[PDB]
């Protein structure tokens, strides 16, 4: 009864890709009544293998998926597109460092932003999940005029699923019973997973479990799961980063659980006092499409001081795609 | 919510696991409201791996999975098991010959066939995807006795779905709109791909494509698609494999359309003349954990010669396990 929307993804021959788009053709991100139809890119050296995952999505038959197309063009990839996660991000380089990291990925995410702003809808919802995610939305939205600032964020949903885990297990409670849950500032490890407003079947979090557990336990813990991730399986948590990309998605588009929230990295509007324009992650409540920052919360010494260390590392790396002159 | 239900995965740490078991764990394959309990089987040297598939589960923050239990015991794994998938099977090493393999495969599903026997709930649903399928299944059952046989099937689903695929592709029609295909015999490469009674969208098959299509490009083609997967990805056909498992579950747990039918290797009882005790792949039609192969079906010389071969192969497979003293 719907009528198809388009999903464009990128880096799509890649890990999360292969962990991502059997799902979404499955209807789990925007739900079993809306096909999809699947426009992925990749640079032109990985196409041969891109068109091997479109034959694996053909051979999953899924009744879904009203439309399937390959491209190494953002303009064709980005055509009309209702959807648009940016997965593809610069490879890391050997005898590359993190500044000229910033340049491969500024030259990317320019073009993209571009072509956006020039093929897409013009309400098209953009996922940044390629690193670094929370400057490369920035450079993207920068560099899309006529695009809604807002329409682009990046993912910090699995970080966001890692902490309701950890809290889940530490209490003995389904995580199904956790929620409030709230990731603050930037997606790396200055990234501030927030316990103060969570709740345990209702309960507030730090009535079960103490500060020094928190601090020198729950943080640390929820930074360095992707490292454990690898040193177990020796690869990264693609799955698991699929897994959050689609309940973003699906959260924004559909609407979060009544009197619960998620965490988000948008644009920021001076919510809290975070500065402008930096892509930070806020608790935030989706409806029809639309999200809102949570606020009025009560902040402590102990959380302003965490948010606004990673609040700085954003503005510092906000100044160097400045002085690149990437925005 | 319904009780959960134990599903048992092997090779858990896999490739094809990978591709599995968050799709299960997301309700994919039991239903929304069915929570599950994955209970994981790996090889002692793959426990640390399986232990970080593990995390990444817990990372997804999924509400259905009501436990996960990661083990290198059968016994442990299989115990009180609703379902169980049977992915882990010999890995082929230099210096092995068919013989070799057969001997390995043969300990591995003696074993497993045995444990599911002794600690498994009596109806345990049985799915082997680990090469060679058929076999290995025969394998697993004989040595299950006190098990109903018919509880042992093998997967035919992914060739199942490749032959709908490529149907669809030729007449240029939705997927969704090919019903009644059907994948007869082994797993392997003698595996038929019968388009006599597959309908596109109500109309016979052989309506809009001519046998010398269907001789010449089809069958080769459909035989041919795991090999060229590997040439364009590089990789295996996991995430595509992991599907057809699902759907060969779901639909077999749950149901078939009306209808139509699908494509499932179980022990023969002598339908269509089909040797007794073989897995065989047959058209069947399933209802809340039941199937039944659809019988009465008119069968062409075309359909049945090569319906005699794969079966003569099974046979021979069959006389070289029992020569093992495996069965
Ligand atoms: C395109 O895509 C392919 C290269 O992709 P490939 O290397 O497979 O990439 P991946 O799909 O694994 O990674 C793509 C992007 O997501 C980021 N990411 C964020 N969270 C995770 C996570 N938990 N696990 C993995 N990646 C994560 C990566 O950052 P990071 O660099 O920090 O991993 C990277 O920028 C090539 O084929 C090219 O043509
Ligand atoms: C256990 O399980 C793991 C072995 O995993 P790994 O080697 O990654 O294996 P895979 O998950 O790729 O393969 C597991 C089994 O499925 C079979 N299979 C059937 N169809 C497919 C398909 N389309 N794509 C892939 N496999 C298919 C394989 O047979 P085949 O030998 O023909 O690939 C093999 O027996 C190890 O961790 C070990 O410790």
């Amino acid at each position: 009864m719907k009528a198809p929307v388009r999903v464009a993804v990128t880096g799509a021959a890649g890990q999360i890709g292969y962990s991502l788009l059997f799902r979404i053709a499955a209807g789990e991100m925007l739900g079993k009544d809306q096909p999809v139809i699947l426009q992925l890119l990749e640079i032109p050296q990985a196409m041969k293998a891109l068109e091997g995952v479109v034959m694996e999505l053909e051979d999953c038959a899924f009744p879904l998926l009203a439309g399937l197309e390959a491209t190494d063009d953002p303009k064709v990839a980005f055509k009309d597109a209702d959807y648009a996660l940016l997965v593809g991000a610069a490879p890391r380089k050997a005898g590359m460092e993190r500044r000229d990291l910033l340049q491969v990925n500024g030259k990317i995410f320019t073009e993209q932003g571009r072509a956006l702003a020039e093929v897409a809808k013009k309400d098209v919802k953009v996922l940044v999940v390629g690193n670094p995610a929370n400057t490369n939305a920035l450079i993207a939205y920068k560099n899309a005029p006529g695009l809604n600032p807002r329409n682009f964020t990046a993912m910090t949903r699995l970080d966001h699923n890692r902490a309701k885990a950890q809290l889940a297990k530490k209490t003995g409670t389904g995580v199904d019973r956790i929620r409030r849950m709230t990731v603050w500032g930037n997606h790396s490890s200055t990234m501030f997973p927030d316990l103060f407003h969570a709740e345990v079947d209702g309960r507030p979090a730090l009535e079960l479990v103490d500060m020094e557990w928190y601090e020198k336990v729950f943080i640390p813990t929820v930074a360095q799961r992707g490292a454990a991730i690898i040193q177990a399986r020796g690869a990264s948590s693609a799955a698991s980063a699929a897994n959050a990309a689609i309940e973003h998605i699906r959260d924004w588009a559909l609407g979060t659980p009544e009197g619960d929230w998620v965490s988000m990295a948008v644009p920021s509007q001076g919510e809290y006092g975070i500065p402008e324009g930096i892509v930070y992650s806020f608790p935030v409540t989706a409806k029809d499409g639309a999200y809102r920052v949570v606020e009025g919360l009560e902040i402590n010494e102990f959380a302003r001081k965490r948010m606004e260390i990673t609040a700085q590392e954003l503005l510092d790396e906000m100044e160097q795609v400045k002085a690149l002159g990437l925005i």
